[PDB]
């Protein structure tokens, strides 16, 4: 139970982020990464996860050869890794032209609940180019920050593939994190296909991955909810990272 005055300023906050139209919405709040962004880091390390006529999806580049993103985007491709393909930094415009600066990668092995079944992060394992190359020797890997001293009120970035708005156009959205007693939540523009959106601090540090829309305060009201990378999955990640 929460009081009348904090449905209201949620609501208030809320609808600055879904109640105007997203292409009206203030760059400083959303907005596409450009091209000259898109080659620096950390904007590199994020890719598109995409499973065949299934979904497509954020995944970020913590390894050599292994992408974080969500478990329930993993679960698209029912263990079977030939269903799913990363594209780093894959870019269409909107006249249909698509770029894939670094190729586009299969993928060998899917880890689809490391952290546990309750925990929405999967690990996903590529394999190099046909010539041996790995993705993490061409672009280097998100470094891994924590989420321990993240504190209600900071505002982070986050970056992904807003699907559902423009196909294949990496975007970057203002987040500012609230309530965190109830894990990584955050109000900020997103939709779907922002799913495994990796979120940075100022350090330029990954911090936590982008979910889902969870509800909030009551049964009728929602938040964007993330998984930090808290002391448990950076520990799970030292191990199985590669």
């Amino acid at each position: 139970e929460v009081s009348a005055e904090e449905i209201k300023k949620h609501e208030e906050k809320w609808n600055k982020y879904y109640g105007v139209n997203a292409f009206n919405l203030p760059k400083e709040l959303f907005s596409k990464v450009d091209e000259k962004d898109r080659q620096k880091y950390p904007y590199n390390t994020i890719g598109n996860v995409f499973v065949k006529g299934q979904t497509s999806a954020t995944g970020v580049l913590i390894g050599k050869n292994t992408v974080l993103t969500n478990r329930h985007i993993a679960k698209f491709a029912n263990g079977d890794p030939s269903k799913v393909s990363f594209r780093p930094s894959i870019n269409t415009d909107d006249n249909g032209n698509t770029e894939t600066p670094y190729g586009e990668y299969e993928v060998k092995e899917i880890l689809q609940e490391p952290f546990g079944a309750g925990v929405d992060l999967a690990l996903i394992r590529l394999k190099p180019d046909q010539n041996g190359v790995s993705l993490g020797d061409k672009i280097s890997p998100a470094k891994i920050g924590t989420s321990n001293d993240l504190k209600d009120g900071d505002k982070l970035e986050l970056i992904g593939y807003p699907f559902d708005h423009k196909v294949n156009q990496m975007h970057r959205s203002e987040i500012e994190l609230t309530t965190l007693s109830r894990g990584l939540r955050y109000y900020g523009f997103t939709v779907p296909g922002n799913s495994g959106s990796g979120i940075f601090n100022s350090n330029g540090e990954l911090v936590g991955i982008h979910s889902s829309k969870v509800s909030h305060l009551d049964r009728e009201h929602q938040i964007n909810y993330g998984v930090g990378i808290g002391n448990y999955v950076k520990r799970i990640i030292n191990e199985k990272n590669e």
